[PDB]
């Protein structure tokens, strides 16, 4: 008997610019595998790491997400002014509540814009973009930011021979806003709870709270059962987000797939079918595994380089923890 | 050359059903007064909290999340095969990784649909109702579970004075579809991360890892900050909340504040000047606070009690950590 409004935004939206960040801290494979038994050959050839970064002890997410922000804005060639919200997408903020989102909000100078923290594994960023992108279309915000961060550093056990020089940290954030032209396409996203435990914390914090006289908490990884998933999955994951976005796989020019492993991202881009030449991201030589920055990280890189110029048409797939996996067919920023 | 397509899904959309769990183990007033300096009395006219549920030892916000689904589920008509997409909303899943949002998935049957955790505080559900909403405009998904989940038992501080009484557990969901008329006001929402201290773990869990066998962390909430918060500023946000929804204060049936605390409640009731004979969410009573699960916990109480109808005019306000907040008008589920 008395309606709700029906509203709309805008129809076309885009990766306006991205900004990245990096710690300063150099990690060689020396120093990492010195403290268990392997060798700098034995990383390199197994999962295409060759140094990685990690964060200094005052360093958090939260901190290194500002820092990525601001850089996206400045590439963007905005203020925080301009700005309606900000999605922290992220699997390593330490802190059960407040969360980041708000933090990194304040920090940027617009303390009070929407925000929230998403979780889900290393394809976070994906489902990140992908809300932002549904939002903007929907009427709630006209401009956003969403910024994929991490600090895995102290989550890895040194004596864990088998994924202790795969995680690192950094931080990488993009200005979503309107174009002329449409810029993301549609999500493509799914997961698989069976094998949520493939990529895990070992043991929650109330647990390991009520008895600190036993382990604490490590990152565990089978690394079997996730080069499999993902090597075998994340190609027909790739397919749909192209089937979504009308667009053919010769067509695509920058392929930027979470930075888990080199072997698992070389054996996807002949499934995938691309062409010869398209740019393949190898961000993860010298960035390593950073969960939900990896691609925003990596499409920065690319960019950074030369390599990928802005409006290159972009398959992003990410895959990881929870088992989760959310692509899209992007145009490229800044 | 080469567009970018778009989707598009129900313009549309509404809360289908509300599927609610509260576990069996009741905690009284005295019960909570055993390590703390108060009574009854003092308890239930500062906060209006009479009792509240705790969950059991081999319970979590998964366990929870999931049987709330269900009910949900059960309620809409529908199967997990009607799902495309599950959003958990919490604050207590006491693993970095990997989400709760897999998991829940997995125990319901529908193993490979999409989903992620959604981290905002108290205000978390009225964020990923948002979302919801918003991703099934979008096209992305057609129908859709949002579970709001807590476990907050082990994260109290029993002889915590200032908040030992006022969190509890519990899960509610609903199911967001598409519906004949529109269901579901845009999303209004913000935050104040100055004051991201007020409700807070007070260390992170690295920073205890690192040194275990000291103080743990605990809930902790600076009561009249966040009193004085909500009480002068959730008005014009509710105000905010009816204004996108073409809604005047008159119009609302029934009003859900998130459940903080009575005495901030009734002067919400006030200050948006709703009808004398509005119908007001209290489940606070047998319930205490908690969290993300409180507005559709709320909802559920209403419509249980048949104090509000499926269908009425709603208007839901939440509010909590990171200072966040999270309103939208919408229409009555179950
Ligand atoms: C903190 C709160 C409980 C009131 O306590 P308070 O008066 O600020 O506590 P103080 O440490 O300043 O102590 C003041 C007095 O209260 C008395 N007191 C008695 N029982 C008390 C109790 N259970 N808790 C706190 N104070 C109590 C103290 O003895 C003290 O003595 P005095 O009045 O003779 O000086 C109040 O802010 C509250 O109701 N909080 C929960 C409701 C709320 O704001 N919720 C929002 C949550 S999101
Ligand atoms: S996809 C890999 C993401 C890694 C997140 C794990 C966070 C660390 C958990 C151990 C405390
Ligand atoms: S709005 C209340 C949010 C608080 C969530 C409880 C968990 C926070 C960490 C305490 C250890």
């Amino acid at each position: 008997m008395t309606e709700i409004a029906t509203t709309s935004g805008a129809r076309s939206v885009g990766l306006l610019s991205v900004g990245a960040y990096r710690p300063e801290r150099v990690v060689t494979n020396d120093e990492i595998c010195q403290h268990i038994d392997s060798s700098d050959e034995w990383i390199y050839t197994r999962t295409g790491i060759k140094t990685r970064r990690f964060a200094a002890d005052d360093e958090s997410a939260a901190s290194m997400a500002t820092e990525a922000c601001r850089r996206a804005l400045s590439n963007a060639g905005l203020s925080a002014a301009d700005i309606d919200g900000v999605i922290v997408t992220t699997n390593t903020h330490f802190l059960q509540t407040p969360p980041a989102a708000p933090m990194v909000a304040a920090s940027l100078g617009a303390k009070g814009i929407l925000g929230f923290d998403l979780s889900a594994g290393c394809a976070g960023f994906g489902y990140a973009l992908g809300a932002a992108a549904d939002m903007i279309r929907g009427g709630g915000a006209a401009t956003m930011l969403v910024v994929g961060t991490e600090k895995l550093s102290p989550t890895i056990d040194m004596y864990d021979r088998g994924n202790c020089f795969i995680f690192a940290d950094g931080a990488a954030a993009v200005v979503v806003g309107e174009t002329p032209f449409q810029g993301i396409g549609p999500t493509v996203a799914g997961s698989d709870g069976e094998q949520a435990d493939a990529i895990r914390q070992d043991i929650d914090w109330i647990t390991f709270a009520q008895n600190p006289s036993g382990p604490r908490p490590f990152v565990r990884l089978e690394g079997p059962a996730v080069f499999r998933w993902a090597a075998f999955k994340m190609g027909d994951v790739g397919r749909r987000a192209m089937d979504a976005a009308g667009v053919r796989p010769d067509q695509i020019d920058v392929f930027v797939p979470h930075q888990a492993n080199s072997r698992i991202n070389e054996l996807l881009v002949k499934n995938l079918q691309l062409r010869p030449d398209a740019v393949v991201a190898n961000d993860i030589e010298h960035t390593g595994n950073t969960s939900a920055a990896s691609i925003p990280l990596a499409m920065a890189e690319l960019l950074t380089t030369g390599a990928a110029k802005p409006g290159d048409l972009a398959l992003l797939i990410g895959y990881g923890a929870g088992l989760s996996y959310a692509a899209q067919v992007v145009r490229m920023p800044k």
